[PDB]
C-alpha cells in the first residue's frame, strides 16, 4: 500500500509505490483541500463551477485528482475509487495528478492526502 | 459490501446493510455534490468556510458526510475512511448522514454516492 | 487473523479468538498430523476408509477438523475453507475440534495447526 | 481467484491463471485424495512415512501438494499458504504439480481441489 500527498503545484505529479498488474482490485481514498490558484480550496473533486480551459483531465474538474497507469491517458480519481478494475490492458505505475491546465500549475497550493491499496482478488 | 445514496435533505440518515462488529476493519468511499441551503453545492467534506451553528457532528464542516454506528454519537466521514477501525465501545449499523443543523434539513438538496465494504482482518 | 493448534485428544476443542458474524467471509488453512487411535497418522481430512461409530460430525471423516460457530452444531473444515460465509444463520466464537466419538479420544495423538482470517466482504 | 483441480498423474504439472507479481500476497487451500503408486490414497500434505526417492521436492513428503513460480525451484504448498508472500522475490505464473520422483508418474491416480487468491496488500 500507498500513503502520501499529492501537491497542486506538482505538474509531473507523483509516482507512487503502485503497480496496477493485470486483474488488480484496487482502492482509493484522497482527502483534503487545494487550489488551481484562488485563495478559495476545494477538495478531491475539484470546482464544479470553473471551465475546462485546457485541463489534463477533460472528464473531471478543474482542481481534481485523477491519475495515469503506466503510460495510459489520465483517468479520474476524484474522492477515490472502490475496489476498481481497470480498463484491459492497463498497467504499470501508479501516478497521481492535480487536474490543472499545462503550463499553470505553479500558482497553484495545498495538496491531497491519498492511500492506495491493493484489494482481494 | 453496500452501495447506495444519501440525501442531504434526509435528517435520519440513510440506514445501510453495514454492521459494525467488534474487530471489523472498513472502507468507505464518497462522492457527489451537495447544499445545505445556499445555490452552491460541495463535496463530502462539506464548507470549509462555514461556521458551525449547532451541528449534528463539530469535528466535520457543514455539509458533510457524517456517520452513526448503532447509537453512537455521529463520527466524520468526509471523503471516506482508508483500512479503518472504530473506536472500542462502538458498534451496530452503520446509519450515513449529511452534517447539518437539526431542523434546518428542509432546503438542502443534491446526495452523496457511498460505498462501504469490510476489509481484511 | 487466529493462528493456533488443536489436540486431538481434546473433547472440548479449541476456543480461538475469531467471532464469526452475520455476513462475514473467512478463510481457514489446516495442516499437521493426527491419529483418533492406530498407529498411523492423517492429516486434516482424516482418514476416508474408516466408518462413523457415532462421530461428533457425521459429514467429515474420522480424524477431520470441524468446528463450531457459537452454539451450532459440527461444521466440516478438513483442510480448509476458502473465502466461506456460513451458510447457517450462525454467530459466534469459532471453536476448533477433532472428529472422533466422544468418550475414545484417550487413545488420540498429535494436532493440526490452523491459520484463521476474515477476508474482505 | 483461481480454482481448479491438479491430478496426481501429471508429470509437467497443471498451469494457473495467477501471475504472482512483486508484492502479492497469495492464499492457497488445498483438498482431495491422490496416489504416488499405492492403493492407499493421501491428502495435499502427502505421505509422511515414505522414503525421498529422488522426489521433484525434498522439503515436501511423496505425494504433496507443490508449485513453482515462474522460473522458481519447487516450492511446497501442502494443505496451502495462508497470506504468503514468495520469498527470494521469485515471480510469474503459478504452476501446480504433484509430487514424485521423476518418471515414475505413469501409475498416479487422484487428484487435489485447489482454490488461489490475492489478498490484501
Ligand atoms: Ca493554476
Ligand atoms: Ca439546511
Ligand atoms: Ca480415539
Ligand atoms: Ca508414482
Ligand atoms: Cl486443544
Amino acid at each position: 500500500a500507498w500513503k502520501g500527498e499529492v501537491l497542486a503545484n506538482n505538474e509531473a505529479g507523483q509516482v507512487t509505490s503502485i503497480i496496477y498488474n493485470p486483474g488488480d482490485v484496487i482502492t482509493i481514498v484522497a482527502a483534503g483541500w487545494a487550489s488551481y490558484g484562488p485563495t478559495q480550496k476545494w477538495g478531491p473533486q475539484g470546482d464544479r463551477e470553473h471551465p475546462d480551459q485546457g485541463l489534463i483531465c477533460h472528464d473531471a474538474f478543474c482542481g481534481a485528482l485523477v491519475m495515469k497507469i503506466g503510460n495510459s491517458g489520465t483517468i479520474p480519481v476524484n474522492t477515490g475509487l472502490f475496489r476498481w478494475v481497470a480498463p484491459n490492458n492497463v498497467q504499470g505505475a501508479i501516478t497521481l495528478i492535480y487536474n490543472d491546465v499545462p503550463g499553470t500549475y505553479g500558482n497553484n497550493s495545498g495538496s491531497f492526502s491519498v492511500n492506495i491499496g491493493k484489494d482481494q482478488s
